[PDB]
């Protein structure tokens, strides 16, 4: 089910990430640094517990979750959110809720690349990751 997503992924394309960060209220200096950072995303499973690590020179995050079970999360920009990750149409869909707001982080595989679509408000960011060996 989620096997094709597992492994180590490196950022290779980013569109509209500044728009997404600005929609979330991220300050200009953080958005500068973030716009030049190329994170590595590691997705691992152990039974039905997934762990998703995002590593960079600026900030690191890690979450663990079961699909379809809500979890508390503190995001890279310090939002305290209620999260759930599920498979939907073969896509790994992560929904975050806080203060009545929502954002979605949708991952899909296209030609072996991992496409992450981030939506908040009207802002839609598309980031592309390539698999590391
Ligand atoms: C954690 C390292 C990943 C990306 C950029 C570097 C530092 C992050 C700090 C601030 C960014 C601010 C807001 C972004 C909001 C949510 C984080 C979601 C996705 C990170 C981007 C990704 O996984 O490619």
């Amino acid at each position: 089910m989620v096997d094709a997503f597992l492994g180590t992924w490196k950022l290779v394309d980013s569109k509209n990430f500044d728009d997404y960060m600005k929609s979330l209220g991220v300050g200009f200096a953080t958005r500068q640094v973030a716009s030049m950072t190329k994170p590595t995303t590691i997705i691992e499973k152990n039974g039905d517990i997934l762990t998703l690590k995002t590593h960079s020179t600026f900030k690191n995050t890690e979450i663990s979750f079961k699909l379809g079970v809500e979890f508390d999360e503190t995001t890279a920009d310090d939002r305290k959110v209620k999260s759930i990750v599920t498979l939907d149409g073969g896509k790994l869909v992560h929904l975050q809720k806080w203060d009545g707001q929502e954002t979605t982080l949708v991952r899909e595989l296209i030609d072996g690349k991992l496409i992450l679509t981030l939506t908040h408000g009207t802002a839609v960011c598309t980031r592309t990751y390539e698999k590391e060996a």
